[PDB]
């Protein structure tokens, strides 16, 4: 029995006027059947013309990324811009921020806080490496991260946080990750919500895999019991995001 | 016999649609009596608001920064959308990315390279920070910047590039810059263009200075030698922007 999914559309570091103009017009073409929550977040560039654009009601932007307070921070951008701009939306701990950027457990859990607090809707994401993996880390690290985070939280704001969960160890190392794995993990999560923070929480919390995933093992990754949706990367520069939408019925 | 001067506005990370409006509103009913160039440099959210109101020929709109190729760099940027954007003028190397961002003599110089690969017009940052003034070693530290980036150019690249030193050591630390100093800073680099790239280009690079500048300070600096312009911050917020355009004549 599970809560509303979400399809969150990770583009990344991408895009075009063109391109990302045929995109939504497709997006905007396209019958939505089901009670989902389509996210979309694009560059700081382009959230303009895509809060311009997107006019299908079951769709919304958010930021890759922000920054607590404004200031002296050159090329960055706050949360408090973001606001003014209306975007209600955002995605904080990516994998490639937390690697390439220096984000640690400490900043995020700071930054998903105040974003919080200003009273944004956020996909905090969470996952291990290889070596984690490997040397059977899953557990201890995945809590520890989802911690470092609820230490920050009210349970009430539980309630504009999603867990988007990526596994690093299979993200371009060569590696696969098959469905039962992804269900795996989210089991973990879902277990540790709800022995810590109330099964009341636990139950209504959403929990989306941002492995690989594309218009093809789709389904079969939405039919795992703990999955409640998607951060899509390539695919969502793609049309097959409009399949993986649907992989959500 | 100076180039043509540059009045910069580096916005930072602030703003609003309102408060920026009301700017730009002012900045476009301003008459622009000489040859200045003027740059105004905000966020990546509020360039397209930009691009759509500033109207005033004299002006042009810039990144704060930028990372140098597309693709998987959550919540970054890249030279290839900006330009799509049709945003021509960029900001590298600002100290505030060095310090609390690792860029590095390095990253920069590769990155205004492929920026100045791209077409972009670039204005590259350098300065060196207080441990550095103290011990006396400015030139050893300005000069190695320089280099990092000369390095990687041609010299028909000098043309798209601009320098804006930063006296880091005056910049919050409670330490005060004087005009005496700007200019021997700005001497130094100019020595170096010239002695090692040619004077054909080092007759015409532009210099601002990005120290701290207000309406006040402001044609006391221009009237050294060496300056041909500005980097500026707070001011830039400002109406007094306006005054230290006009301390360009």
């Amino acid at each position: 029995s599970k809560p509303q999914p979400i399809a969150a559309a990770n583009w990344k570091c991408n895009g075009s006027q063109q391109s990302l103009s045929e995109l939504i017009d497709l997006f905007n073409s396209t019958s939505i059947n089901h009670d989902v929550q389509c996210v979309v977040a694009s560059t700081f560039v382009h959230l303009a013309m895509t809060k311009e654009r997107l006019s299908h009601p079951k769709f919304v932007i958010a930021a890759q990324n922000a920054i607590a307070k404004s200031g002296a921070f050159t090329g960055e951008v706050s949360l408090p811009i973001l606001k003014d701009f209306g975007v209600n939306w955002i995605v904080l701990g990516h994998s490639e921020r937390r690697a390439y950027y220096g984000e640690t457990n400490e900043i995020v859990a700071d930054k998903v806080a105040a974003a919080v607090a200003s009273g944004f809707m956020v996909i905090a994401c969470i996952g291990e490496t290889l070596q984690e993996r490997e040397s059977g880390r899953t557990a201890v690290v995945v809590l520890t991260q989802i911690a470092a985070i609820a230490k920050k939280l009210k349970k009430a704001d539980w309630a504009k946080v999603v867990i988007a969960y990526e596994p690093v160890w299979a993200i371009g190392t060569g590696k696969v990750a098959t469905p039962q794995q992804a269900q795996e993990a989210h089991a973990l999560i879902r277990s540790w919500v709800s022995s810590k923070i109330g099964a009341d929480v636990a139950g209504e919390l959403r929990i989306l895999y941002g492995g690989s995933v594309n218009g093809k093992n789709a389904r079969t990754l939405y039919q795992q019991r703990d999955v409640n949706g998607f951060l899509v990367g390539g695919a969502s520069l793609k049309p097959e995001f409009v399949d993986i939408i649907k992989a959500t019925q």
